[PDB]
């Protein structure tokens, strides 16, 4: 059964420098990562850094999470990311996305032993 850490990897990790894809990065990735299965996940961030650099964020800048938890962490360096956000005409199961590429500081929530990212909180 998928661990919280595994799920963050499937949902958010795409280690590859930058978005690369055949047609439309978000439409393809949101499908392939199973984020269109039971509905159109409305917004999803992919991170294009190594797993090691992302995991490292759990010991970087401690910040409050959007939901009021205190177990979130902001990266010290900007990171390559892509934002996927569902278009207005998107309707499950015909999920369609707008692709926005960015280099920003990521904020992840981290949990467990070992203490690793389980949730993608914000980009700053
Ligand atoms: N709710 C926040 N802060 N973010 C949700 C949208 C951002 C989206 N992050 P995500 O898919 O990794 O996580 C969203 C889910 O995470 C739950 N969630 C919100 N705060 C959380 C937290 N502090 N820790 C674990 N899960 C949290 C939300 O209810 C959503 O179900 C992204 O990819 O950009």
């Amino acid at each position: 059964k998928e661990t919280a850490a595994a799920k963050f990897e499937r949902q958010h990790m795409d280690s590859s420098t930058s978005a690369a894809s055949s047609s439309n990065y978000c439409n393809q990735m949101m499908k392939s990562r199973n984020l269109t299965k039971d509905r159109c996940k409305p917004v999803n961030t992919f991170v294009h850094e190594s797993l090691a650099d992302v995991q490292a964020v759990c010991s970087q800048k401690n910040v409050a999470c959007k939901n009021g938890q205190t177990n979130c962490y902001q990266s010290y360096s900007t990171m390559s990311i892509t934002d996927c956000r569902e278009t207005g005409s998107s309707k499950y199961p015909n999920c369609a996305y707008k692709t926005t590429q960015a280099n920003k500081h990521i904020i992840v929530a981290c949990e467990g032993n070992p203490y690793v990212p389980v949730h993608f909180d914000a980009s700053v």
